């Protein structure tokens, strides 16, 4: 039985991570709808033009949309084992997903919110140089402060807390549903824990029951 998997995680929650290191350890396909959109927008398809006009606004593909590309690029792929990351975003996209395809797998990362809050609201810059702090893995010498020059850090908008707080909230609205949908269908196996590496072995042999290594 090739793996029909969903892999689920809020920004920050490692699951990039998780993910890349599935797809180097497992023969599947790595279904990003990040990815699928991006080479869309790329090649000027008609869907990129569209997902283009609503990505430089900052908003989200609409679910009829996004479930019509994800469906297409999965149309051709039923050979292969895959793993959906990304997609379904919103219960409208999950239901519609269910519609076309049997998902036997759905894993969830479940990282506590003040942990990814920390992760998302830890990089602090110094404009002039470009020169980049991260509060958890390279601190200024001085707080809030350019370790050449003296001069104060700010944080880019996408990182400061009330950006970040937003998004996770948005995350929250849009995919706490999802993750009720498919506990419901018996098919949720979540990974709950504070440092990528230490899920990382769980999530590891779990899929090493389900789907070939590569
Ligand atoms: N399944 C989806 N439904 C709706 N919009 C999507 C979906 N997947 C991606 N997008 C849109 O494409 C953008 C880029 O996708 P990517 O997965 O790289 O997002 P991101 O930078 O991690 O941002 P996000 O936190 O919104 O996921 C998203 O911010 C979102 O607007
Ligand atoms: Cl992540
Ligand atoms: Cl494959
Ligand atoms: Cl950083
Ligand atoms: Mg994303
Ligand atoms: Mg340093
Ligand atoms: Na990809
Ligand atoms: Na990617």
């Amino acid at each position: 039985r090739l793996l029909r998997a969903v892999i689920m995680g809020a920004p920050g929650s490692g699951k990039g991570t998780v993910s890349s290191r599935i797809t180097t350890h497992f023969e599947l396909k790595h279904l990003s709808s990040g990815d699928l959109l991006r080479d869309n927008m790329l090649r000027g398809t008609e869907i990129g033009v569209l997902a283009k006009a609503f990505i430089d606004q900052g908003k989200l593909i609409p679910d009829d949309v996004m479930t019509r590309l994800a469906l297409h690029e999965l149309k051709n792929l039923t050979q292969y084992s895959w793993l959906l990351d990304g997609f379904p975003r919103t219960l409208p996209q999950a239901e519609a997903l269910d519609r076309a395809y049997q998902i036997d797998t759905v894993i969830n990362l479940n990282v506590p919110f003040e942990v990814i809050k920390q992760r998302l609201t830890a990089r602090w810059i110094h404009p002039a140089s470009g020169r980049v702090y991260n509060i958890e893995f390279n601190p200024p010498k001085t707080v809030g402060i350019d370790d050449l020059t003296g001069e104060p850090l700010i944080q880019r908008e996408d990182d400061k807390p009330e950006t970040v707080i937003k998004r996770l909230k948005a995350y929250e609205d849009q995919t706490k549903p999802v993750l009720e949908y498919y506990q419901k269908k018996g098919v949720l196996e979540t990974f709950s824990g504070t440092e990528t590496n230490k899920i990382w072995p769980y999530v590891y042999a779990f899929l090493q029951t389900k789907v070939p290594q590569r």
